[PDB]
């Protein structure tokens, strides 16, 4: 499975569902990092997007709820579920882009871990879950400076090893 998720140094990950802060940048990574591979995503992180659903892309939902409704999206309601699809898709992959009750659904599955971190501060209402980084080790990196300081942020990527 691969994890990503845009949160700040104030241990922040959105606001009021869309962002707290604007990076047109990491907006863009999003959609070459969903086309090709399964976005696994929650209902309120779906109900979050703009125009729904995203095309060029799958769009998965998992809810243990059976009065949610996706048109044109898989909605899974259990954890067997979204692995037995990814069994019969080899060619795609698994992502977890959110909320935060999908990372900890699929946390016990995890390998990679792409992090992205702002130098600017963000205040908002919701944070990021508390991963293990002493089960993880670093392999690449990409800083990127933007035209300000606050705008600056680096792509961790992490994975898995035992
Ligand atoms: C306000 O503009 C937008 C906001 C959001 N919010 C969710 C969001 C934002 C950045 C993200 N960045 C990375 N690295 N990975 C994610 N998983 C991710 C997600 C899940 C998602 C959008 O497209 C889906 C979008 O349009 C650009």
């Amino acid at each position: 499975t691969a994890f990503l998720w845009a949160q700040d140094r104030d241990g922040l990950i959105g606001k009021d569902g869309h962002l707290p802060w604007h990076l047109p940048d990491d907006l863009h990574y999003f959609r070459a990092q969903t086309v090709g591979k399964i976005m696994v995503v929650g209902r309120r992180t779906y109900e979050s997007f703009p125009k729904r659903p995203l095309p060029e892309r799958t769009n998965v939902v998992l809810t243990h709820q059976e009065d949610y409704q996706a048109q044109g999206a898989v909605v899974v309601h259990d954890v067997a579920a979204v692995f037995a699809y990814a069994k019969q898709h080899p060619d795609q992959e698994l992502v977890i882009a959110g909320g935060a009750q999908i990372f900890t659904a699929f946390k016990d599955d995890v390998d990679t871990l792409l992090v992205t971190r702002l130098a600017g501060s963000f205040e908002g209402d919701t944070k990021m879950i508390p991963l293990n980084w002493d089960d993880f080790t670093k392999v690449s990196s990409r800083t990127v400076e933007d035209t300000n300081p606050a705008l600056t942020h680096t792509y961790e990527v992490w994975q898995k090893k035992a």
